[PDB]
């Protein structure tokens, strides 16, 4: 009964001491290593994932369960689902599992599932700080400060108030509610696209109004947020064409998944003016390399991907990870929301 | 009966021109040039503020009214009001006129005035977005990204959700209540101070508890938000001892004045780790100088002064000033709530 289980973090160095709770790193691991191995499990954890001569390569012929997360994620591959003949879960300690070939690996029977529910609220939090920096033109101030400079002029010509402006969330589940519901005090005017129309209730507490077809809602917003996952439909739809679509000057922000959109497509927008300001902790790939262009281009205000690994957030997913963990060992079904590929289907919001 | 206008605001240059609602700049000088220069006034406008030697000087022994505002602060010195044969009526465009020396101006029986409550929703949107950026630890993910890193553990052991955490708001005026509505919906522990207590049905809406006592609200916060006015009374009220109460890491914004805290307190509780993190847009003096040791102290999320000055906040305090020159014009009096100086006489809030 005794398993190969293989933890992908990133790696903390003399940063995994600084929280007590601090679960997310490779140092720690999600607090589990005592308990698998008090059962008799074998637990190998590392950061290097990368080509055929990393660590985790060395281990994929034989583990039986791989423990990812989409902030340093472990791209597993049609040919490593191939090259992996003990693999049967595919857990993502995290939201969004997108890392993975969902379609060779619902080809191949395993199954996948992930944290649901884990760092919504997080997110949802940093979206609306985000909106707030983009709308207020907050780092233009703190670049004047590093730099020893003072010029009120060359921020405050392109600041405005959040107040009676128009925001549209592409995606309303989990996330993109929370987020409407944060926004209801500020006096804006919300919008919302998705497939599925939230409830009449939530609607009135919020006063978000549903816009059935995305075109018709994308150029009344001044302000545009990615809720939705990364899907076969979702790649890459916000390219060339769509982008021309918003209104101009839009802002956007993006914590969903970078290859929503297109990179060269947000690159020659935003340098044109047409996007006004981007922001958002989501790359493709991740770690995003020191020449990816989305760092240099005017008005960007991004970070590395740290929403959804706040230390609160950590605690959620090392627990409900555990947690699958365990169902796992005695042949119990995870809950429903969790999975991803159960049975060779895949999940509905990402079909 | 024709009168010497001067204001004095921030200069612009290639600025001015690109917003058409851009008031606040010298360029546009509040909208008011034609309209004061049709009445047969004269309105010399002007950033030159340092010193004997200023173009502000100049102008100091003649003119009837003085319109300064507060991101970039004429200071009305008592020797400078000596001088100031002419001199009937001091407006402030914007909140706050502690760059007056405001006892020398009681004395010498002028009048001082602000527009009261022109941009306390474009404060209380920038306090809460910069709550999220300390809670969140933004500004070190944005470090790394334009300096071509990629570390996600230097961000996250440091970053917590808002949901769950204590803030208490010293001072609960019109910023403090518009803060406080739209942290309602974060889920947070929310606790305030003021000498005058909220309305039931305000405290209850907000689920906001007043603390009597200050010392007694200043260790129980993960956050402090100062919102006061710069008084007689908060000068320097924020001191060695004073910082010493606080919670050990708390994290503090101010968008109130720069002054209410002593400068090296907060340098030397940043240093130490006992402050977590300091942000906010208002300093002493303004223009802080090149070698202002806040923006280079650890943590540190300062920019310039600039949230009661977006474009929408702009609009309102240009025509709130427009209005009590029309009524001054006439002999009217201005709303009461504008008055800081009347007759002699403090108003209430400042005393
Ligand atoms: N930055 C972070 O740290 C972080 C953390 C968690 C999640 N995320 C990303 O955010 C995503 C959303 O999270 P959630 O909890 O809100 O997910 P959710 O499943 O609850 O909501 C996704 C929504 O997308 C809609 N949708 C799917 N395909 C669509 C399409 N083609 N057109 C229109 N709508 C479509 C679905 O109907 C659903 O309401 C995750 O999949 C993940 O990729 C990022
Ligand atoms: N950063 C900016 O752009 C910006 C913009 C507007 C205002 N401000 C600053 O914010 C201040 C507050 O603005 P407002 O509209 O909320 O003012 P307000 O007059 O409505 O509120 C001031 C509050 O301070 C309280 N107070 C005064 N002295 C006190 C003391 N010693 N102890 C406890 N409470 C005390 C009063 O009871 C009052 O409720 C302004 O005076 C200004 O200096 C900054």
């Amino acid at each position: 009964d005794s398993k190969k289980i293989v933890g992908v973090f990133y790696k903390a160095n003399e940063y995994a001491t600084k929280n007590p709770n601090f679960l997310g790193c490779v140092e720690n691991a999600l607090g589990i290593r005592d308990w698998l191995e008090s059962q008799g499990h074998q637990y190998i954890v590392t950061d290097d994932k990368e080509g055929p001569d990393c660590e985790l390569e060395k281990h994929i012929p034989d583990l039986h369960v791989l423990i990812s997360t989409p902030f340093h994620p472990a791209y597993v591959t049609a040919e490593r689902i191939k090259k992996a003949k003990n693999l049967k879960l595919l857990l993502t300690a995290g939201i969004g599992s997108d890392h993975i070939d969902l379609q060779a690996a619902a080809a191949a029977g395993l199954t996948v599932a992930e944290v649901t529910g884990s760092n919504v609220v997080s997110v949802a939090e940093d979206e609306l700080m985000r909106i707030l920096i983009l709308m207020r033109n907050f780092v233009p101030g703190y670049n004047q400060v590093v730099k020893g400079e003072w010029n009120v002029a060359g921020i405050a010509y392109r600041a405005y108030d959040l107040e009676g402006k128009t925001i549209g969330t592409v995606g309303a589940g989990r996330i993109g509610k929370l987020l409407l519901q944060r926004l209801k005090p500020f006096g804006c005017n919300l919008l919302y696209h998705d497939r599925l129309q939230m409830a009449p209730e939530l609607e009135k507490e919020t006063g978000a109004k549903f816009v059935e077809d995305l075109n018709e809602m994308l150029p009344k917003c001044d302000v545009i947020v990615i809720n939705m996952p990364l899907t076969e439909k979702t790649r890459g739809m916000f390219n060339k064409e769509l982008i021309g679509k918003l209104k101009k000057g839009v802002l956007i922000v993006n914590n969903a998944r970078g290859a929503i959109m297109e990179r060269q497509a947000v690159v020659d927008a935003v340098e044109s003016g047409h996007i006004g300001g981007y922001s958002g902790d989501v790359w493709d790939p991740q770690p995003a390399p020191k020449d990816h262009p989305w760092r240099y281009m005017p008005n960007q205000a991004m970070t590395p991907h740290t929403s959804g690994t706040t230390i609160d957030a950590q605690l959620r997913y090392a627990a409900g990870t555990k947690d699958m963990l365990e169902r796992y060992f005695k042949g119990e079904d995870f809950p429903t929301e969790n999975y991803i590929v159960k049975d060779g289907e895949l999940a509905p919001q990402y079909r």
